[PDB]
């Protein structure tokens, strides 16, 4: 599904993302916007290292989930990558939390560095009541 901006902001808040490991909801929103346009079914194949990015946060199969077809990959979220393509984003949120528990934090995603870091992100949650 395609989430509407405020619908997603509330869903993420209910799932405990606001301020998770110091990351504001506005940052998570900006990340989802730029990674998938708030679409849960998005997938991106990286022909270079034979990995695939999955779901609303475009979480990568080399490290985070198992799709059985990425050479020498690991599964740090201990989930089938299929779990990251659900309309219900609970599992995807649990995995994104796992990603940020690592040292890089939100910087793990290059898109965040490109479109969200050192930029005004307040616009992503304005008027959503979060």
């Amino acid at each position: 599904k395609d989430f509407e901006r405020c619908e997603l902001a509330r869903t993420l808040k209910r799932l405990g993302m606001d301020g998770y490991r110091g990351i504001s909801l506005a940052n998570w929103m900006c990340l989802a916007k730029w990674e998938s346009g708030y679409n849960t079914r998005a997938t991106n194949y990286n022909a270079g290292d034979r990995s695939t990015d999955y779901g609303i946060f475009q979480i990568n199969s080399r490290y985070w989930c198992n799709d059985g077809k990425t050479p020498g990959a690991v599964n740090a979220c201990h989930l089938s990558c299929s779990a990251l393509l659900q309309d219900n984003i609970a599992d995807a949120v649990a995995c994104a939390k796992r990603v940020v528990r690592d040292p890089q934090g939100i910087r793990a995603w290059v898109a965040w560095r490109n479109r969200c870091q050192n930029r005004d992100v307040r616009q992503y949650v304005q008027g959503c009541g979060v």
